[PDB]
């Protein structure tokens, strides 16, 4: 069985009960430690109690060290706010928030020359917290638990410039952070408009991904818009990605929700090498 609330085996139920007993000392430090929450850690370690507990306790320390309880009120530095692409836009057919990643126009080198790695990673943590907050809001709105996210991963324009080694290493640090602190949060990731370079790029970051994450990555072909609309209502998808959603001013890219990156002006640079 699936290891989710309502659908646990006897062994899974027993493990959940022991797990809650075993980690009860840190539950007051945690956001809404309901069965759904605990089961994400258990599923991520195949209900191994020792490993699940180690994973959760490491997360507790992460939350303290990164001040996660207050990260939503932290606005990133100007260069990040203005040029770090992507954004939350719409909900899928099951009510899960959708996040757009826009790789092509991302100036990875400009970002690392203009911001600390710590602030870039902190910005990604904040995005994850914003997505989980949206899931909690959807849960209330829909009257059923929403705790996963759909990602549209736009690889149009993916190029050798993105595989600059310090960029790959920084991105791997984000991916490790994601896997260790947001287990069982990804529902599906649709790669769209991937060029021929994609398999090499994918191989560079595969070591940072869990098996669970890898199974949720779907690389789409020429009919990607049609596939997206099998999963998300058109009114929830930007015109740019095959739907009917626009900004209030009519812009088909929904730039009020999604950042489209761009090359970073030199006035933002803070260092000469990385
Ligand atoms: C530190 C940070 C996260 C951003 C700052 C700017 C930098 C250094 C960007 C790195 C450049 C970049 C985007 C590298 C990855 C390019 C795309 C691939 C290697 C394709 C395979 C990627 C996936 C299949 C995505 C998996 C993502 C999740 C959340 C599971
Ligand atoms: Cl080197």
């Amino acid at each position: 069985m699936s290891g989710r609330v309502g659908d646990l085996s006897p062994r899974q139920k027993e493990a959940l009960a022991k797990f809650r007993e075993n980690v009860q000392d840190v539950l007051p430090a945690l956001p809404n430690p309901d069965d759904y929450f605990l089961l994400r850690w258990l599923r991520a370690r195949s209900f191994d109690l020792q490993k699940s507990e180690a994973m959760l306790r490491k997360h507790v320390e992460f939350r303290k060290q990164k001040d996660i309880d207050n990260i939503i009120s932290w606005q990133p530095p100007e260069v990040i706010q203005q040029y770090l692409s992507g954004g939350m836009c719409g909900y899928d057919l099951d009510g899960c928030p959708v996040w757009y990643d826009i790789i092509g126009p991302l100036d990875a080198k400009g970002l690392l020359f203009s911001a600390s790695k710590q602030d870039l990673l902190r910005t990604k943590m904040r995005e994850c917290e914003l997505l989980l907050q949206e899931c909690a809001h959807q849960t209330t709105k829909l009257g059923r638990k929403v705790e996963t996210i759909t990602i549209i991963y736009d690889c149009e324009g993916l190029g050798l410039k993105h595989l600059w080694k310090p960029a790959v290493e920084a991105y791997g640090e984000f991916l490790c952070m994601f896997e260790e602190n947001y287990p069982e949060t990804l529902k599906r990731l649709f790669v769209v408009k991937a060029p021929k370079l994609f398999p090499v790029a994918y191989n560079l970051i595969k070591p940072f991904l869990s098996e669970d994450t890898r199974k949720k990555i779907m690389v789409l072909g020429a009919n990607w818009k049609e596939v997206l609309l099998k999963h998300i209502s058109p009114d929830q998808v930007p015109v740019e990605y095959g739907g009917t959603m626009t900004d209030p001013d009519g812009n088909p890219k929904c730039k009020s929700k999604i950042n489209y990156g761009g090359d970073i002006p030199r006035k933002y640079y803070v260092r000469d090498q990385v």
